[PDB]
């Protein structure tokens, strides 16, 4: 109740997702890649109209390997961090694993290489939505809470600096 409201408050204007398709499986996967993209540009669209312009991402031509940077605002000054991750073979039932690699041994809520460590509730709130939860289903519930909490964090940690540029 709490959780589905909050689900809903946070996704509710994303594209939802459709087809069941990981990266081997052909004509459904470029079917899968065009709803991917679709629901991440919209969901780009509506952040910059919320003033929360906050990431950048490509592929590779497959659709099987993300990469770009995202940004972090912690009291006006922004802080920019590049970010990557694989699709697993079992997507779109299985999430994939950000990783922020430069956080890499910097933080206790991180795994060894790199990969972002959710909480617990992160993942069953994927598996109760399959297959309608995709990458932009995953940046604004899964990286972007994560920042949210790590980065001001790090910032007070001393950990992290902005560079005078």
């Amino acid at each position: 109740s709490m959780a589905d409201e909050a689900t809903r408050r946070v996704v509710s204007e994303i594209p939802v997702l459709k087809t069941n398709a990981g990266p081997r499986d052909r004509e459904l996967w470029v079917q899968r890649l065009k709803e991917e993209y679709q629901s991440l540009i919209r969901y780009v669209e509506n952040n910059k109209n919320a003033d929360n312009d906050w990431f950048r991402l490509e592929s590779n031509k497959e659709g099987t390997r993300w990469f770009g940077k995202c940004w972090y605002i912690h009291d006006l000054l922004k802080y920019e961090f590049d970010i990557e991750f694989d699709i697993p073979i079992t997507y779109p039932t299985t999430a994939p694993e950000i990783a922020v690699p430069e956080l890499d041994g910097k933080t206790a809520r991180m795994y060894r290489g790199g990969k972002i460590c959710l909480t617990d509730h992160f993942k069953p709130l994927w598996a109760r939505n399959v297959p309608k939860f995709g990458l932009a289903h995953l940046m604004a519930l899964g990286l972007g809470p994560w920042l949210a909490v790590e980065i001001p964090d790090l910032i007070q940690k001393g950990v992290i600096h902005h560079k005078e540029k």
